[PDB]
């Protein structure tokens, strides 16, 4: 509880870094994830410390007691995080090593522009409460840094974990004081969702473009009808997991492509059962014979230039 | 926990303002939203106080105890916000700086009548508990009135950001201190909801039309029954997005003309084939020619008049 | 902390009234609702009071501490209602004046026999924990009785405000002392229901209708068949915000009436197409110019009698 | 505070008794509900107590304070019960009476095998802390055994309330006092379920079985399909409250049935087309015939057989 | 509150078992599980112990008092277990047993590529909080290492339960003292989830294939794509209890391979029109033929290789 010693007159500069044990709960449309971890805290000291001359009668005096503990908050918790104090220990030196396990829910946005193939980049920020007996300064150590126990999360490939110090720019002078900022990127395993969502449709699209071998007009409007009811049909079935976003993305812009085809093999359809009837036989043959190598050069055509657009 | 000293017998005008941090969690159906904030309070003091005598031997003689803290509550919360001290702060003048960190959630009407085209007004309010050794009085500072550090919320476009004292008007004496108004203002980014909800509607109704250039009753039915199925599935597909809603809405409205034309364009089919079954060429074409320029006009001019009414 | 000064021998009426203040969350489903509202408990007391002496040199000698502090609970809530103290005061007859804001979920069966046009009455019970140095008596004062403060309920039109005191009779004898019952009336607002749900159903079965003025067996099934599709897709579409319900309803029954309709149309068409088969024309269109007349006239009749069932 | 006087050598025989006054939200699918009752204990003692000298000096000396409480848990709560104390009584042979409200979980299973017509038995357990300076015993009253106060669960008719005494059986030594077994049988009012979900899909399936008087194979085919498509619709609509079931169901046997019907009635489309295209006419007529009788047949039939298999 | 005596110099060996209640809501989704069990705590002394003398004037000297309680935590629980207990005893060694009941949550990773037939293998870590004055290691007790009390897990079948200690490889010093691993495994009940998901999927499949006996086109077209439409819905149907799974399994292969033979029999349907359309019947009927003998054989061999594929 005593103040720490300006014997120096320079900052307090306190080693920090946080291990992973397990991370899980990583809820995409909600933005948060559940993190599991232990904070390892140690401050350096020299006054009201001890020098070695206990030795071998004291090799680590330690002390149970609550003394000089650094006041540090996470900047984007909802709710601070759990307490469990596991084990203290002190160096020959006098600075104090501090271990604790906790579990929290930070928030951190997530960006689906490129949903089935984007690469996140979850954020914690370290603030500390700064007091007035003395300047603390909050610094990582590179060794500690953190590691994940060799864990892993469900559907994503993590990439790394890195520590940087920034200035908190947060408008209030004794709030400026530099904040840490703990990095993990990861990358999405995209290889079911291949067969899972993406085969399907095209399966569907090319079953409703198989009514320009026919000339029935029921039969192609039996096709092309049911055929848009069975993609609407997919659709409900696929946005389970799809979270919910108002901006454009990937997917969204080849649904919204799909409908489009749909609705121009209609009006096709429509345009050579109107032209036999008024008996231009040529013409309508000719009409199908084109769209038939027209529609999937200009699907294909048209995907290039979405994935150049999305994907740079 | 001293009370205030009533020397001047002039209420203790309090100056305050919130910082806004991290704002997410709009859930639009539920009227709520979590906010993570920054409260600032600084009261002014004469007695109990000190002038500058200390100079630089106390630069600024701070107290760790809780002095005169003023007990200000929301009125909005289901319960009350986080409590995380951070720092301190007297002025040569006695005047005591406070800083604190929390997060609520905020019970505040939304107003969905022009959904996708809105624009809403969050608020807050502020209640002072009022003591009675002395007078005390709620303002707000013009400067750290509230900034949100250049924090962006999803969808929504943050337009401004204005505090503004109102009488409490609870029909409560003691509880007619003055409260204090912030007001949010937000904008929807409505970009995407035009290729993802509108569009595609359009391109069924649009899909269903097609049938006044055929005579096959059959191949009629087949389109216009099948294209209402692929309309309510469709609307299936899109309420998950809309927030349940006891009033009239401008997709509502839509949605209802929508399901009003398809039962029109049942009528106009079975109406041409009775009279081509009783034999009445000229007519039946004639009434086909007419639906063909007369569904869209209508629809044009039902949804010009519709919107004349929703937006003024 | 003193007990009640038995100097009339007679019982301590307590006079209470319950101010709400904001009412959101009518979970109808659940028949629950969150309230916010403020508390205002005043009791009357003869000894270990002050009559008027002190006069200007104590106008209201105000205690802070809890002194003879009614505990009052809900019987009603799972858990106990939010505590928030607002402010205190003592009249010149030593009479108190307490007053806090709290936020509570209530427990009151919803009776959604008539849906639509229902009408609802939410309930709220007060127990007072009763002291044996003296009898204590609930009362509720005729003003400040309760308001709403011009609150609104999303969906719902606020009747009355009433409270009424009634015995307990929980079988209990010490459990005897009479409640205090709080009767919140309220109506829906059941204009965009016709819109939203009715009118639809209905379109889609005028649509199954025409059938009768069509002879082609082929398009008589799509058309009905189709529509029963129509039918349970848009009743998936409307479950959504129906309340989970076992027992018998208005919607309810006029759903049943439509499948029922639905199958005695097939049974309509099945019936034409084999007289026309076994060649017995007149006996076929007579049939069907029959059910042309003879479907909306017995709809129409059977949704008169299921209204006077349901409505008196 | 004080140890249980072993006077007589003989185990402290506790009476106990819980009073419902509130049972709602019977989640199903989760196998627990909500309970709001009054739990009474009142236990018996001989040294430290008072006989009947006091007299009118003192008819009952009531001791505010804790003594002698028997610390009694459930063993099928997830977290503790809700506590609130109400009033405590003393009889004059120092014999105290307790009583106290609270709020609980209580996880029971159910068990679904006749679902529209089950009767449950929910299931609440009773265990005491035992001391060393005494023995212990858990006894009921048969008199405030416990009562309901006349309240209705949605739903369910309640049919008993009955407590028994029964060994642990846990296996552990100081685990051995036997615990109190509180069994509440209710039944399932199931009149709805009929119009609700039953009548509707056997409508759906009479509707189909209409193509064994039609000879057009398109019409025939359409039918079958068709009303596949609405039973897969309809069983999306009624699976919302049914509960997530991992055994055999009377409704999962009869959904079953309803699916190998379908698929053998295309079968019989099939078989008469191809026989009617390989010119057998007298055959096709005869197995078309037959199955008119032999569909609903053995519907009946295998209807019987699963309803003698399920009902004993 | 004292610290273990050092006279051996030989680290205090712990034996502990913890005993199950009641295990119920496995989410199998959220790859977590409630447990309810007893956790029992035996340690071993010798010094502040005592020697059989008290005999008959003392049996057993309980210490009510909390003395030398190995603070043991969970390492894969996000909130502390509950804490509940119930009962003490010592032994005329000096060794106390400690008896206590609570209630967790247990996040373990689930694996379902072999869904429907799967085993799970449930995990249960314990750390103990070492201590400076002496040396602790943790041991299981092979009696009491733990039984379920004849409980059973709705759909599971519970196969053993193994205590077994581990070093904990946590990289860290003071962390490195062996942990408890508690495994519990279990095997699904898969019977029901045959006639509940696999036979109708495969019914509609073989209802589609019936087009390879017949002729019209405009037939064959209505029973492909209207069986592709209940193919969708049905899946709509079941996913609703499969979890969300990112990588492949055995049922979304199967899934897979549907649509595939979706897709091709489009197409066989389609070449069989066009080259009856264009004058080669021969070749048409040839194809048919063949493709009525190929279809189930390819689905046939393709399953068996799925199979042999995902269960070794
Ligand atoms: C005789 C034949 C008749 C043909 C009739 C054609 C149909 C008429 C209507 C056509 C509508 C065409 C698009 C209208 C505007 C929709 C915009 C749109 O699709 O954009 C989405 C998306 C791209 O979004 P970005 O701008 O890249 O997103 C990042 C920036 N926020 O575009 C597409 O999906 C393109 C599809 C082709
Ligand atoms: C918007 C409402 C859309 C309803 C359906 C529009 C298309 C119907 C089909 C028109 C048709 O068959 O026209 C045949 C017609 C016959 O020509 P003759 O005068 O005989 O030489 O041929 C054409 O017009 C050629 C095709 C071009 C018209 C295509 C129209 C597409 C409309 C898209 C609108 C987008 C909004
Ligand atoms: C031979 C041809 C036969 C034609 C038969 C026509 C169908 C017969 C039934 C027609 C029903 C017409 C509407 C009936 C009442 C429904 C009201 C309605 O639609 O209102 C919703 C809405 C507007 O709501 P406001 O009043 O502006 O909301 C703000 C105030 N609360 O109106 C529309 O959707 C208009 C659509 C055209
Ligand atoms: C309500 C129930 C609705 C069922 C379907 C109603 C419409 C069926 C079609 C009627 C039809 O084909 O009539 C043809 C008929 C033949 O006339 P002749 O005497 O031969 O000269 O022509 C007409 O009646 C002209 C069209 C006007 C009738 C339209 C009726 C619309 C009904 C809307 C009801 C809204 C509620
Ligand atoms: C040749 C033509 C063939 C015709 C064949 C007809 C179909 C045969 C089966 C008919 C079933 C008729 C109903 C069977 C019992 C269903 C009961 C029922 O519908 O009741 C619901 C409801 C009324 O409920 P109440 O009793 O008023 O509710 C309050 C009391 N709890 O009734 C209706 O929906 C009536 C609809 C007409
Ligand atoms: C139950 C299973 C229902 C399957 C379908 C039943 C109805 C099929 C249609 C019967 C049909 O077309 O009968 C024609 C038949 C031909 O008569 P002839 O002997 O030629 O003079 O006419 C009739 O039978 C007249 C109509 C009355 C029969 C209606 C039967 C309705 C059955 C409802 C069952 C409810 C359960
Ligand atoms: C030429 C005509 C071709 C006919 C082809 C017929 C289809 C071939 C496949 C038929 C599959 C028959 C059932 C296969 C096994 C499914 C088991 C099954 O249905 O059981 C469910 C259920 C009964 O479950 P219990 O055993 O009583 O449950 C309590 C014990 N746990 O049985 C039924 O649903 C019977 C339906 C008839
Ligand atoms: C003239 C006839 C025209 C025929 C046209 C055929 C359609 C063309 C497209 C065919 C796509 C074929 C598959 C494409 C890649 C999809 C991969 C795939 O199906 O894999 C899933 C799955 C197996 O996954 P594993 O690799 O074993 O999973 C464990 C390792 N993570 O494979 C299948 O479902 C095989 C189905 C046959
Ligand atoms: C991709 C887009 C798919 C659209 C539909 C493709 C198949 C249409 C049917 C082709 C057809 O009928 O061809 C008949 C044609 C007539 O031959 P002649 O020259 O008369 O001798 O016969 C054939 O081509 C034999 C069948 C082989 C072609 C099958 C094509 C399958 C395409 C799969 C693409 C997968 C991606």
């Amino acid at each position: 509880v005593s103040p720490p010693p300006p014997i120096a007159d320079e900052p307090l500069t306190v080693n920090t870094g946080i291990y992973l044990i397990e991370c899980y709960s990583l809820d995409d449309k909600a933005e948060t994830f559940k993190v599991n971890a232990f904070l390892s805290l140690s401050w350096k000291d020299r006054r009201l410390a001890f020098d070695p001359v206990r030795s071998g009668v004291r090799v680590k005096t330690y002390e149970p007691e609550a003394i000089w503990i650094p006041e540090i908050r996470f900047v984007n918790v909802e709710n601070a995080r759990d307490a469990d104090v596991v084990d203290i220990s002190v160096s020959p030196d006098g600075t104090v090593q501090y271990l604790e396990r906790f579990s929290a829910r930070v928030l951190s946005p997530l960006d689906f522009r490129r949903y089935p193939f984007d690469s996140q980049t979850l954020h914690i920020y370290l603030i500390v409460r700064s007091v007035d007996t003395r300047n603390i300064v909050l610094a990582v150590d590179l060794e500690k840094v953190g590691k994940n126990d060799d864990v892993f999360l469900t559907g994503w490939d993590i990439e790394s974990f890195t520590a940087v110090v920034k200035p908190a720019n947060f408008a209030l002078e004794d709030r400026l004081e530099s904040k840490l900022d703990y990095q993990l990127r990861i990358s999405r395993q995209y290889f079911s969702y291949i067969p899972n969502i993406i085969l399907p449709m095209l399966f569907i699209l090319f079953i409703s473009w198989t009514a320009f071998w026919s000339t029935s007009y029921e039969a192609n409007v039996t096709l092309v009808v049911s055929t848009l009811i069975a993609h609407i049909a997919f659709n409900i079935l696929v946005e389970t997991n799809l979270p919910k976003t108002p901006y454009m993305t990937y997917t969204g812009a080849i649904i919204f492509m799909i409908y489009l085809f749909y609705f121009v093999a209609v009006i096709e359809v429509t345009v050579q059962h109107y032209l036999k009837v008024e008996s231009q036989p040529a013409r309508a043959a000719s009409i199908t014979r084109a769209s038939r190598i027209a529609f999937p050069v200009v699907f294909l055509l048209a995907n290039i230039i979405l994935a150049f657009l999305f994907f740079g």
